[PDB]
């Protein structure tokens, strides 16, 4: 007999950059030994020394081989380097034989791990950019036709194909630089308030495209060995989360759709609770009788925004939540990316009504709120997300009235920069725009937040700061967050040269 076998010609996988070029997924070329155990069987005298060479017990080297006696292909090690394989290949062992295969490296590191992800043993995409653009990066391989006669002798060997042809370049939406600010601040933010976990989402409000994306705990790809399940976790994707206080400014965007509301109205909150049914709705702060909106944002007077949404009803703020992509499909194809979930209970009774309004009746992503705040700071039109670099910038989709749109964030830049409002929120040289959260997690755990877009005059990025349960400190987002959003945006804002607008 003889044997007639197919072999693949390995496509040199797509080279993944930031958006300005930087390397992010290299595949570099790499050796794989292997063997045939028909012809090993021929020189067992051989075995220990390979063994030694590639680091195994002389014995279970052994008894692997000849458990696989009768096959003719098994594999030694793959992805040695050149040299690597070169001294392996110098014993020049009977049966042992080689190939040129491609690893990925990432010379970023933990600084992008989420948001690139990583390769199987055949260079296939099985986490983040790296699979949801596997068709993308692969490449298409070539073929080749072996013939052998059963005893170690190539007869024919031809390409029955085109040449591999190598895969596609790939540029992420992703400004490294920014990833690396983002990154480092987040991590310096957990030490600080001793909290478990984080998030930091970075989006450009006019374009769609996600600046940065950064996770904490994270985890060096190119060392994945004693993984924790929890560190490769893409927390901004996947923790899904009810958002809180940072979506009342779209319960008062279907407030001033609505004909019936403008800012400077007034909202009685006294004495800080409210009767419905048996349930009570609770402010922290309950020093207030009348609040005008902006009021209500700056005390986050969970009362203030249930009257309102009495007024108007459930249906409209929902509507402005669902537009706006919360709760919704993100579109970006993702693996395993969560959605959340908005509720749309068609008509809402009096406490769904209230929950839904200060953002205790949905779960959220923390992209899912940047996108958000992107529609806000880009005047009420919501441009579709994008992981990749985005040159031609698609058609954006008005979701909230332009002039409504103006309104809530001249009110956003209000609780920032006015008197008892989230001073700490500030980014100087910039006026800046956003919105504290304090979620409880159901011993009182609670995650901090802040949502925010700046300049206010002419918005270029959202941000969204999420810290898992913090300790050391106070909790409240106003505390925690908003100093996080200062400083990354102040930085973010100076690397991409956006002019001082407080002038």
């Amino acid at each position: 007999a003889r044997s007639v076998r197919h072999i693949a010609i390995p496509a040199h996988r797509g080279l993944i950059t930031d958006r300005n070029g930087e390397p992010l997924a290299v595949s570099t070329p790499v050796t794989t030994l292997w063997a045939n155990p028909k012809e090993l069987m021929t020189a067992k005298e051989r075995w220990p020394q390979l063994a030694a060479a590639l680091g195994q017990d002389t014995k279970l080297f052994a008894d692997r081989i000849e458990q696989n006696a009768e096959r003719e292909f098994i594999y030694l090690v793959r992805g040695l380097t050149p040299e690597q394989g070169e001294g392996v290949i110098a014993l020049k062992v009977p049966g042992v034989y080689s190939i040129e295969e491609f690893r990925r490296f990432y010379p970023a590191g933990e600084v992008v791990a989420h948001a690139v992800g990583f390769t199987d043993v055949d260079d296939r995409g099985r986490e983040g950019i790296e699979l949801a653009f596997d068709e993308w990066l692969a490449g298409v391989p070539g073929k080749r036709q072996v013939l052998k006669d059963r005893r170690g002798r190539v007869i024919k060997d031809v390409q029955v194909t085109k040449n591999a042809k190598p895969g596609k370049t790939l540029a992420l939406s992703i400004d490294l630089r920014l990833q690396y600010l983002a990154h480092r601040e987040l991590r310096n933010a957990l030490l600080e308030n001793g909290a478990k976990a984080g998030s930091l989402v970075i989006m450009d409000v006019k374009t769609g495209e996600i600046l940065a994306m950064t996770n904490q705990p994270t985890y060096n790809p190119n060392n994945r060995r004693n993984l924790q399940p929890a560190a490769m976790r893409n927390r901004a994707m996947i923790d899904v989360f009810e958002p809180g206080s940072t979506v009342k400014p779209f319960s008062m965007s279907a407030a001033l759709a609505s004909g019936r509301w403008k800012p400077s109205d007034i909202v009685d909150v006294y004495p800080g609770t409210l009767q419905i049914g048996r349930y009570t709705i609770r402010d922290v702060s309950r020093n207030s009788r009348q609040l005008d909106l902006t009021g209500i944002l700056i005390k986050s007077s969970n009362v203030g925004i249930s009257k309102i949404a009495f007024d108007i009803g459930a249906e409209s703020i929902y509507s402005v939540m669902q537009q706006v992509g919360l709760g919704q499909d993100t579109g970006l194809g993702f693996p395993g990316e969560r959605v959340g979930n908005l509720p749309n209970h068609r008509k809402w009774p009096k406490a769904e009504t209230a929950t839904l309004a200060y953002g205790y009746g949905l779960s959220v992503t923390a992209i899912q709120l940047a996108h958000a705040y992107a529609a806000l700071a880009n005047d009420g039109k919501s441009v579709p997300l994008s992981m990749t670099r985005v040159d031609r910038v698609p058609d954006g989709v008005q979701v909230i009235s332009p002039e409504v749109a103006s309104t809530v964030q001249g009110m956003l830049q209000q609780v920032v920069e006015a008197q008892g409002g989230v001073f700490r929120a500030q980014v100087p040289g910039y006026h800046a725009a956003g919105k504290s959260g304090t979620a409880r997690k159901v011993e009182n755990a609670y995650r901090s937040l802040f949502a925010g877009f700046a300049p206010a005059t002419d918005p270029r990025i959202a941000m969204v700061v999420v810290i898992d349960e913090p300790s050391k400190a106070g909790y409240f987002g106003g505390l925690v967050s908003a100093p996080v959003f200062s400083k990354v945006m102040a930085g973010a804002l100076r690397l991409m040269n956006v002019p001082p607008d407080n002038l």
